[PDB]
């Protein structure tokens, strides 16, 4: 018996009434201006508007809303009157009344305009579309706020142009007005050469270009340029800062990016380091910045520490399903195992393990070739290999000791690491480390 | 004997100051260029207004501070004529001091009207307002600033246009002036038509319109504007920097939300996450902008660690203090308990926990549905339930053993996190643990 | 088979197209408004243009790409024509198909001129060269894409004044246009006089002066000066925000600087310090700003840990390798030693290390002299000394007793860090430790 | 023999040589374009300037600089001839030479006038001054950037202004230029006419005014416009950035207060607390702000840790050399034990310890009352006090009991805090820790 806020019906009526407020807010001052008012054939639609609108002040009694303190719902219609009629009833119960309708019927003019002038209330539609349509995702950000700038810039050019023709037309002596000591003879001329001419007298005042020509010679007008030139002041400059929020924002990655170049090469130049340091610095900082790894650590550290298992258990379950050292270790243990692997990637020829350092972390491969070469006792060649899914780094797993061989990459991988603390972290979880210990022991004997 | 600086009577003789101060700033450039002195009917309100400010020079010398290394208080009136003395007797008793009533009375004045534009001393009365309501908390500070700026726009338009009218004034050949050329005479109309020609031409050169009316023709006038377009030049590159701090603070929340939603729309759609992963991090997203919980963790996290606990004793004990496991626990131990207590809130059909999970933390339900089925052993159906208030995750008390069902939340919900290692601390407050290990023996044998 | 995208053949083909690119751009307008078509000396370059963007279309087939997902390379023609034919074929065939030179030789024009504005598709060339060079490392950032905006700011400058021009000629009544108003005579005279004319025009309403010449008349004209100008608008407020950008970002490291020194200078003259402390703190700012050594804190601590490893062995392992402790200490022991040495930097007259202070660490000089003198026991004189590669602070090594001396600065040095916990972390590393112990015994009985 | 560069003499030659420069800089373009040269009055004082130059072009072989890599000094000519042969030294010859005297003297104009624009290569030091002084501590950092930013752009509106009259007064036919088309007769009045007029119309399309006087109509002055329109479009931009960086930079602290102050007040209006906790935290915040800690947080936390050690025991050793507990406690143990003291300061009537609460922390009055009520067991009234410099907290020094009273303050108070862990940390600095216990027994005893 009470329509919710998210039925396809009432989304669709909303959307018919803000193309219905577009069309009264474009016609409200070019009706307050250059047309009379004695004929009837705009005037049938207008009150066909107000109709829509009589029809909308009831229909908003049988509509829920949401809550701030308590969410999704609010239900059996006591407080709703009282949300509404708090709100946003006085205004729209002003605005939706009809006046000029009242008053060509009664007895009947400028006093009656103005009270026309408050259709202008209806207008706050727009501005619940436009606070909607930020807050929902399936938009573009720096889209939506641009369209609303250059929503309020036409608006203020359309109405300070009928407002100007107004306050020329209704002044006697028309020379001496800013149209009539231009063009002599206007009044007889057509709609469109007058509404092109207030239209560009008006936006050569907001885009602060003045030419000179359009002057005002009448004190009155002299005195609307004030107000006019003090709101355009006020505009411009509030146009400016959203346009230096849409470029300081758009442009960040990038220049953090050189921020971060910058400062590894004025590291290196600053304390001579010769060829080889200098390339693997700038060329890992490429490689974290071609796979954008430091907004994947914030909004992976973020996340509640159980999606991210999920993820893990999505991604890297069948790669550690299968190697050298697992075989038969219960899946069930593998579901505690996975979500503590943290990623990595890794750029061509850089040295990954030398020879004789302390042990660190396993280095599961993914992708990517890999090739040893003795450093130190051997001067060239040897041999060192592993391939796509075969670890290394199984040397210190217990045995605590440093790795025989040199880590040199010949092209980019990808490369798992489970490292020596979360390995010992991990043997806690016992009755099944003697299969990967019986796995370690057959696994080096052959 | 000393009248405190936080009386009532005070600051109501503040505030009438500040609109004496007000009506002498605007009174002080009119005065100086429209109208003669020999009349007396103004300078009676001026002398009146020099008869205010003398005796606040008197009375400040009974008003205490406050000091900035010791605080709260300054008495006995030493120090207090050495502060006074010293900063700011000086050129109040030049502003306060009458000089043109003395020319007046004494024999006789352009070198007079000079030391009546000293009057503008009195105008840091209007900065110390806007210096203390920026700082108050009751009011708006992005309102306050604004109005600071539009008051500085709108005195700079005054002054300038009165003293341009002023050097129009006293040039022999009214014509080959600004307003002799266009209006050849001026001089003979009232005071309404060339105070608005005046603000009209000055403001047409602050806001950088230039229409080509009024120009100068005048050598020392066409060596004014240079003064007056240098000076515009810069206060309108003020006001576009302050619009665009109010432009990047008012809209930083959500377009900080919508860096957070890109980020994990472009780590979910490079790895390629089904569906469920995607909507499960985008959810949980839009749930923590809902509840804006970043500024809860930062400015919780700025707490001196007792205020927090008085809260979280405001919020949680009677949520606590009646729960299946807890029934005779010494509420004494409670104040202790209550104060690490970490609340949250969650998504709906976000899979809590799930079945064989290691466990981590009790999950008191606050509110919300929670609904439980078999995950991997049972395909679909099965058993599994908790209603408001009733805890679960009561298997890893001390049982160190994984959850048996799967927890999935059916309508959103708001869940306590007291974690394993919280409750580990809180086991050395003994001798009230053995009613929560009975509570437990008798719970689950029945 | 097929031609790599790093060839330096295709680069150079890329470049030659830029600069065909470049002058089609900037012929296209001054074509489309000014001469005529008949001759033929600039439609040979046009046809010759036309037919190398005719063999670029055949050429993109044999190129490879580099995917998003998997890097390096796509090979095997299947997939690069599924990218080459979604994304960029369908508007490059339209541009690149001529349709005034089918027009001139099967019948025959306004409406053929407008098929020739197709060549602007063309541009997007320059807009990939100004996306690959500010991602390119060897380039300055806040070069290129100033760059950038000078040239859409100039060809808007262009574009605008040649399509006036042309809305002026095709006009009856050359009075009551821009320039026919001012030039009564102006389609006899030369090319350079109207193209400086229409440039004229176009730069005075885009850089907002407007003098009051070459105003519009021609109600068309008048209209299109309202896009123009809305158009002006939009792209000024974008320059000045990409001006900001770069005066927030070029003056960000002395503004951070001035920002502590501020902040200490408060905390100081809050405090009531002498002048000692004042003088410590502000120098140690000045000496921590000389030489950068946030950015290298940061930097450094966003490096993989074994670069920063292998920056350590280049920088500091001969100076570690000849010291009064370290004489056969096996230097694969080294390679595990020299990786967790901290570097810093210290002021002149900071006096280091005081009398009888509990040990913290080893200060072994790189640089600069020390002077030690007795503390609070000695009121002057006494002695103390250590030079370059003499170490000190050897009696906190197991002795756990306080310092003997004072530690005064007389000429700044660089002095390096292995603490104590880094020591006791250290000493598992044994059988090479008693090295060290006899080096100990042998070094104080002496 | 080498003249060091931080003595008083050559700091005075340079300041000297920067006034000599300024002087150059504004003669320069005035002697461009108005003035003759035949005659010789200030052909005398060029020359001197000339040799001035000269000498300071030897001088500099003399004197010392500053390496980058090693510091404070490089002596021994060579290398300093390398650096001032290969950076400065070509410019400056080229500068520095004569060639009007040698052209005057020779055999004789307007090519030896550009060889005379070469004298703007001696502003490289006013550079080198604003480079000094920014980076100079002694100086208002948002003073010296807004003084080169006007010297920028007087020196634009000066040079742009003489510029274009001389290319008004090199055209024949003086009507259709800017000023002849005004002034018929412009040649001969006098200098400060034509001075003030071409200095007027340069800034007016300077600051994009642009009224419709002096509009241009010689085509190669129309050409000039448009460099100079260009430029000053540049120019407005950059300084619109720099006042934005002033603005952004000068209101950042009271805007983070007041940040912090609607998320707390959000926080609490969200989950409805009564009034107290609201009170509690928002003058909390207040009385952080008043005095800002969170700056001193931060620079304390910058400091190397034994500054820091020097700044506690200025500030708390003779506070805590005198209290209820430490007697006799040799105060070599007092300089380890007064370096890990964190003081901080407290708001009134904020409870500080509640009754039976967990300890955590001594708490030494420095200042301020403190009232100490019964709570829970006591409704009213009862007993508790401390006075400046009495402890209290002593309760869980070794006892680990809670604290037996309520702790609320009366007017504000600054409170140390040697916290329990850090008592803890104190206890195996033992041999002292017996005067201690025996204050304790004998303290509590009585
Ligand atoms: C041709 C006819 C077209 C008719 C269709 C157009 C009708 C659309 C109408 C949308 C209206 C809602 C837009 C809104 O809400 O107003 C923004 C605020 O506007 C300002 O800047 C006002 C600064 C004033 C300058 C100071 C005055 C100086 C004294 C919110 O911006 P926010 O900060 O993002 O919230
Ligand atoms: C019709 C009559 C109305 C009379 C009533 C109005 C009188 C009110 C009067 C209030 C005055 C106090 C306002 C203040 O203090 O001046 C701000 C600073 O102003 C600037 O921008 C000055 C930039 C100059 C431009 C460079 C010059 C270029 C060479 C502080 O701003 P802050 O940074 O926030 O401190
Ligand atoms: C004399 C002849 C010279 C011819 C040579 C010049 C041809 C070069 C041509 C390069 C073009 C690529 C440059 C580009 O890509 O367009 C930037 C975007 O431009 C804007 O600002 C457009 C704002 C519109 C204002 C709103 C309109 C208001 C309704 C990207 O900027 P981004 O943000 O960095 O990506
Ligand atoms: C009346 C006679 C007075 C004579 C005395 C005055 C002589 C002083 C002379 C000082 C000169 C050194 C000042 C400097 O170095 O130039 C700043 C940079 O200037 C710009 O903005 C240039 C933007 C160009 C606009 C693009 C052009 C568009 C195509 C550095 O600013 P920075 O970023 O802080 O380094
Ligand atoms: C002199 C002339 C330029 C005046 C034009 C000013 C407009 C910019 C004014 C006229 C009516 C105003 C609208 C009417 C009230 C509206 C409801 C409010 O919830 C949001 C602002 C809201 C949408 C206003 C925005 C600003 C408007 C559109
Ligand atoms: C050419 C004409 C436009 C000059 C107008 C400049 C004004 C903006 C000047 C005139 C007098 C100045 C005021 C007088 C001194 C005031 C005391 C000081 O503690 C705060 C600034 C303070 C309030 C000044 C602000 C700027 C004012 C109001
Ligand atoms: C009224 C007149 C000033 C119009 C000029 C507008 C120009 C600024 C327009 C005209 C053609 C447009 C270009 C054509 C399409 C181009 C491909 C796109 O991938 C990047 C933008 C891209 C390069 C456009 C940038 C903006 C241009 C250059
Ligand atoms: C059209 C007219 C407005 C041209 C004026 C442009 C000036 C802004 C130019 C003219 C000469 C230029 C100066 C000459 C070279 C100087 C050395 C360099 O290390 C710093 C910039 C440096 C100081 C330049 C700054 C910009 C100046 C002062």
């Amino acid at each position: 018996h009470i329509i919710s806020p998210f039925n396809p019906r009432y989304r669709a009526w909303e959307m018919w009434l803000v193309l219905l407020v577009i069309y009264s807010a474009w016609i409200c001052p070019f009706q307050f201006a250059f047309i009379t008012y004695k004929k009837d054939a705009i005037f049938i639609i207008d009150n066909i508007v107000n109709g829509f609108f009589a029809i909308d002040i009831i229909l908003t009694f049988f509509v829920a809303y949401l809550d701030s303190h308590s969410y999704l719902l609010v239900d059996s219609p006591k407080k709703i009157a009282i949300r509404y009629l708090s709100t946003w009833f006085a205004f729209d119960v002003c605005s939706t009344a009809p006046f000029q309708p009242l008053s060509l019927l009664f007895n009947y003019e400028l006093g009656f305009r103005i009270l026309s002038m408050l259709r202008l209330w209806r207008l706050r539609r727009v501005s619940s579309l436009f606070a909607r349509l930020e807050k929902d995702i399936r938009f573009n950000y720096f889209w939506i706020r641009c369209t609303k700038l250059i929503s309020v810039t036409l608006f203020a050019i359309h109405c300070a142009g009928c407002f100007n023709y107004l306050i020329a037309d209704r002044y006697p002596n028309p020379r001496k007005t800013w149209i009539g000591a231009v063009y002599p003879n206007f009044k007889e001329a057509s709609l469109w050469n007058r509404y092109v001419t207030a239209l560009y007298w008006s936006i050569t005042t907001l885009t602060t270009t003045g030419y000179g020509d359009f002057h005002a010679e009448n004190p009155r007008e002299m005195l609307f340029d004030i107000f006019f030139m003090m709101f355009n002041l006020g505009l411009t400059a509030y146009l400016i800062g959203n346009m230096t929020n849409l470029v300081v924002h758009w442009t960040s990655r990038t220049r953090t990016f050189r921020d971060s170049v910058r400062a590894a090469s004025e590291f290196a130049s600053r304390n001579q380091l010769p060829h080889d340091i200098q390339d693997q610095m700038l060329s890992h900082i490429c490689l974290k910045f071609k796979t954008e790894g430091l907004k994947q650590q914030e909004t992976l550290n973020n996340l509640p520490k159980a999606i991210r298992s999920s993820i893990a258990n999505y991604l890297f379950f069948p790669i550690v399903h299968n190697i050298y050292l697992f075989q038969g270790v219960s899946r069930n243990f593998l579901f505690q195992l996975v979500s503590d692997i943290d990623a990595e990637y890794f750029p061509p020829k850089e040295d990954i393990i030398l020879q004789n350092e302390a042990p660190t972390d396993l280095y599961i491969l993914v992708s990517g070739a890999v090739d040893f070469t003795v450093y130190v006792d051997g001067h060239d060649q040897f041999q060192g290999k592993a391939v796509i899914g075969e670890t290394f780094g199984e040397v210190g797993v217990l045995y605590y000791r440093p790795q025989p061989f040199t880590v040199r990459t010949t092209e980019l991988s990808q490369i798992l690491r489970i490292s020596r603390t979360s390995l010992m972290s991990a043997m806690h979880a016992h009755a099944d480390d003697g299969r990967v210990i019986m796995n370690n022991l057959f696994m080096k004997l052959r």
